[PDB]
């Protein structure tokens, strides 16, 4: 699905994420809008051979199962497939796992070059949230 950006701002609020971790809900539409211009079905393979998934890139390496990363782990234990569906159930609640991590919204390339530090709230301007 291509979401339409204050659909997903309202599905992205729904499920938890507006200021999850302190990251304001433009943080996540703008990570989403440069990482998968908000498609759910988008993948991108990486140099390491490892491929990211879905509306917010999540990478095979470290935590979904795509049975093509040697060496990779699984830690939110689904496979990156699912990472693909209509529903953005099961990339949330990922993406949850990884921005507590430690690095915060950083470990998003496109977050840390594109909406760091950018006017993020411009990305639910206008939206009924
Ligand atoms: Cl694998
Ligand atoms: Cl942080
Ligand atoms: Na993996």
């Amino acid at each position: 699905k291509v979401f339409g950006r204050c659909e997903l701002a309202a599905a992205m609020k729904r499920h938890g994420l507006d200021n999850y971790r302190g990251y304001s809900l433009g943080n996540w539409v703008c990570a989403a809008k440069f990482e998968s211009n908000f498609n759910t079905q988008a993948t991108n393979r990486n140099t390491d051979g490892s491929t990211d998934y879905g509306i917010l890139q999540i990478n095979s390496r470290w935590w979904c199962n795509d049975g093509r990363t040697p060496g990779s782990r699984n830690l939110c234990n689904i496979p990156c497939s699912a990472l693909l569906s209509s529903d953005i159930t099961a990339s949330v609640n990922c993406a949850k796992k990884i921005v507590s991590d430690g690095n915060g919204m950083n470990a998003w390339v496109a977050w840390r070059n594109r909406c760091k530090g950018t006017d993020v709230q411009a990305w639910i301007r206008g939206c009924r949230l």
